[PDB]
C-alpha cells in the first residue's frame, strides 16, 4: 500500500464539486465552465470549514470528441489548481481535484474522455500530489464491452499513486452486477479483491424512471460492509424529475421527458437533503450532485438550494459522523447475496420500504437500508469481520423474499416496529430523523416517536425533514423544509398536454434563468407548518440557540399544557431552521 493522498470516511466524509468544461467556448480559445464558475473562484468561495472535506471535480462534459482536448483542458486546469495561493496567508495551496475520466462508456461519439490514457493518468497523479482520484460516471445506459477491464485499470492507476478510484453508476441493465463480473467479465472483481482500500462505490439516481434507486443503494451498502470498495455514496440528481415526465409541483398530468431544462430546476429542495440522508443514516459518506448549476450555483456564488440545504446538510455529517462501518454491522440483522435483476430490482422493496416504484425516498426506516452484494461476488470477507456473527446471509431466491408479503414478515420479525404513523422515521442513538415521503404529493404525514418515555408526535408537509435529539437538557431540533416558488417556470400552461408544447427553456436559458430569477429576485416559497407535540415534560419548555435561513421563519410558537404535562410547538417557516428546547421530564 502507498499513502493515500486524503482520507474518506466517516470522520472525513467527501463532498465532490463538478465544474463542467465548457466546450464551445474551448473552441473559442478560452478554459472555462458552464454556469461561469472558476477553479480558483470556486475553491475561495467554498467556506473554510468545508475546504478539508471538498474536492473540485472536473468533468469534460462537451469538450471537442477527438484526441488532446480533455488532455489540454485537463492540464491547464491542474497548472490551476497545484499553482493556487491562498490570498489571506501568501502560501501555495494546491486545490484537491477529481478527474473525470470515464463516461458514457467513454464512445469516441460520446466524450472527449476517450482520449485519456491510463499512461496520462498515471503521469497526472505522479506530477500532482493534489490529483486525489479519478471518476468514472454513467456507463448503465452504455455498457461498452471494456468496461470492467478498464475499471480496472483505473483502479489500479489510482491504487499504485494512493488516490481513489470513484465509480458512480445505477443498476440499470444490472450494471453493478455486471460490474464485479455476473456476466463473466471479471478483471474489475480481481482488481477489487487487491485494491478495494481505494475504491469509492456510488449510486447515480439520475435513471429514475426505472426505479433502481433501492436496489443501488442496497448494493453500495453490502459492497461496502462486505470490504468490496472502501467508502461509498451517491450522486443525486435533480433530472430525475425530467426522466420521469414531471412537470408543476403537485399539478396532475406526465409531461414525460419533454422539458429538459425546466424539469432539472424544480425537485424541491430540501428533497435533496431526504436523498442524502439515505447515504449518511447508512454509513455513506461521498455526496455529488446534477444539475449543478442548481444544486451548487454559478459564477462562483453558491444557489439556496446549496446555502440552505446541502451546504448545511454537509456541516451536520461532518459533526455528526455517519456510523462507522463496525456500528453498521453490528446493527444489520439481514444481508442479501444475489441480483436485484433477478427479482424484479426496484420493485423488491415497493411495499416494503418505498411507497412506489419510482422514488429516491423511503416511506419506513424500520429496516433501514438492507444491504446486498451480486450473486457474482462471495460473502468471504463480511463473515471474517467480528461484528458480522449475528448477520442473518441470505440468498436473494429464499423463500423468505420470494413475494412482497414474504418480505415483511420476515424482516418484521428481525427489525421491530419502533414508531408508529404512516411517515418515514430512523432512529440512530439519541436522534429520530424523520421525513414525509411523498414526491408530488400535497399530503401532510404524521407520525409519533419515542425517547424512552418522552413521547414526540411530528406533523410533517411534504419536502420536509427534521432531526430531534435528545440531549441531557432538552431536545436539540434540526429542521428543513426549504421549497422556492417554481411555478413561473410552467406558466402559460394549464395542464399537462400544454407543458408538453412549452418553448423549450435550453441548457444556455436554464443557467441564465438561475443568474437572473434565483440567484437574485428568488421567488421564495409560503411559510408552511410544522407541529412538534411532546408529552411528558414538566413545564414550559425554553427555546435556545434560534437560527435559520434569513427571514424563512416566524418565531416558534409555543402552547404548554400543565394538566396533562405537554407542550404544543407551531412553526411556521421554508427553509433551514435549528433551536433547543430546554426542559426536564415529568
Ligand atoms: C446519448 C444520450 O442521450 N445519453 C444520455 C445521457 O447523457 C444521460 O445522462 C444524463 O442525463 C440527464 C437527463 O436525465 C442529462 O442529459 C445529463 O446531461 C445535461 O446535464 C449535465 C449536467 O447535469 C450537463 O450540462 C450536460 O451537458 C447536459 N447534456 C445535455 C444533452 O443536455 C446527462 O448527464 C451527463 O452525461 C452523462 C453521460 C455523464 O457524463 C454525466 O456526468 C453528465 O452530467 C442519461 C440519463 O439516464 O440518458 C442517456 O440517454
Amino acid at each position: 500500500e502507498v499513502d493515500k493522498r486524503r482520507e474518506i470516511n466517516n470522520e472525513h466524509p467527501l463532498l465532490m464539486m463538478p465544474l463542467y468544461a465548457n466546450g464551445e467556448e474551448f473552441n473559442q480559445g478560452k478554459y472555462t465552465f458552464w454556469g461561469g464558475d472558476t477553479l480558483t473562484g470556486k475553491w475561495e468561495n467554498i467556506p473554510d470549514d468545508l475546504k478539508p472535506y471538498t474536492v473540485i471535480q472536473l468533468h469534460p462534459d462537451d469538450l471537442p470528441k477527438r484526441d488532446g482536448a480533455a488532455r489540454d483542458f485537463y492540464e491547464h486546469m491542474l497548472e490551476e489548481a497545484a499553482k493556487y495561493v491562498n490570498p489571506k496567508t501568501g502560501k501555495n495551496e494546491p486545490i484537491p481535484v477529481i478527474l473525470t475520466v470515464y463516461t458514457a462508456g467513454n464512445m469516441p461519439y460520446y466524450t472527449s474522455a476517450h482520449w485519456l490514457s491510463t499512461s496520462w493518468i498515471d503521469k497526472m497523479y505522479q506530477k500532482y500530489p493534489n490529483l486525489h482520484g479519478i471518476f468514472s460516471t454513467a456507463s448503465y445506459w452504455i455498457w461498452a464491452n471494456d468496461i470492467e477491464n478498464k475499471a480496472a485499470d483505473y483502479l489500479k492507476v489510482s491504487a499504485k499513486n494512493g488516490g481513489y478510484f470513484i465509480w458512480a453508476e445505477q443498476n440499470v441493465g444490472s450494471a453493478i452486477e455486471k460490474a464485479f463480473g455476473k456476466n463473466g467479465k471479471i478483471a474489475f472483481q480481481k482488481s477489487v479483491d487487491k485494491y478495494w482500500k481505494n475504491l469509492i462505490f456510488m449510486f447515480k439516481n439520475t435513471p429514475a424512471a426505472e426505479g433502481n434507486d433501492s436496489t443501488t443503494e442496497s448494493y453500495m451498502k453490502g459492497l461496502w460492509l462486505s470490504n468490496h470498495t472502501y467508502q461509498w455514496g451517491g450522486l443525486m440528481d435533480t433530472w430525475k424529475w425530467y426522466e420521469t415526465g414531471k412537470w408543476k409541483l403537485f399539478a396532475s398530468g406526465n409531461i414525460g421527458k419533454s422539458q429538459g431544462d425546466r424539469q432539472w430546476l424544480t425537485e424541491p429542495e430540501s428533497m435533496l437533503g431526504e436523498e442524502a440522508l439515505g447515504v449518511y443514516l447508512n454509513g455513506g459518506v461521498v455526496y455529488n450532485f446534477e444539475h449543478p448549476a442548481y444544486t451548487y450555483g454559478v459564477n462562483n456564488k453558491e444557489s439556496l438550494l446549496f446555502s440552505e440545504v446541502i451546504k448545511e446538510f454537509f456541516r451536520y455529517v461532518i459533526a455528526h459522523p455517519a456510523p462507522s462501518k463496525e456500528k453498521v454491522l453490528e446493527d444489520t440483522k439481514v444481508f442479501i447475496h444475489g441480483d436485484y435483476s433477478n427479482k424484479g430490482n426496484g420493485k423488491f422493496f415497493v411495499n416494503v420500504n418505498t411507497d412506489r416504484e419510482q422514488t429516491p425516498l423511503y416511506m419506513t426506516g424500520r429496516y433501514n437500508v438492507i444491504p446486498a452484494i451480486p450473486g457474482v461476488l462471495k460473502t468471504d470477507k463480511l463473515k471474517e469481520s467480528v461484528s458480522s456473527s449475528r448477520i442473518q446471509i441470505k440468498e436473494i431466491t429464499s423463500p423468505e423474499f420470494s413475494s412482497t408479503q414474504a418480505r415483511k414478515e420476515y424482516l418484521n420479525k428481525l427489525y421491530p416496529m419502533n414508531y408508529e404513523g404512516d411517515i418515514f422515521a430512523q432512529k440512530l442513538d439519541n436522534r429520530w430523523f424523520v421525513y414525509n415521503y411523498k414526491v408530488n404529493e400535497n399530503v401532510k404525514q404524521t407520525g409519533k416517536l419515542k425517547f424512552n418515555s418522552l413521547e414526540m408526535n411530528v406533523e410533517f408537509e411534504p419536502h420536509t425533514y427534521g432531526i430531534f435529539e435528545r440531549i441531557s437538557n432538552g431536545l436539540k431540533v434540526n429542521l428543513n423544509n426549504f421549497r422556492t416558488n417554481k411555478d413561473s417556470l410552467w406558466s402559460n400552461a394549464q395542464d399537462a398536454n400544454q407543458a408538453k408544447k412549452l418553448p423549450q427553456l435550453t441548457k444556455k436559458g436554464a443557467i441564465k434563468w438561475i443568474e437572473e430569477h434565483y440567484i437574485k429576485d428568488t421567488q421564495f416559497g409560503e411559510k408552511r407548518v410544522t407541529k412538534i407535540v411532546l408529552r411528558g415534560i414538566d413545564k414550559l419548555p425554553t427555546i435556545h440557540s434560534l437560527s435559520g435561513t434569513n427571514n424563512s421563519y416566524d418565531q416558534p410558537s409555543l402552547n404548554f399544557d400543565q394538566k396533562n404535562h405537554m407542550v404544543t410547538i407551531t412553526i411556521n417557516s421554508n427553509g433551514n431552521l435549528e433551536f433547543e428546547l430546554h426542559f426536564l421530564e415529568h
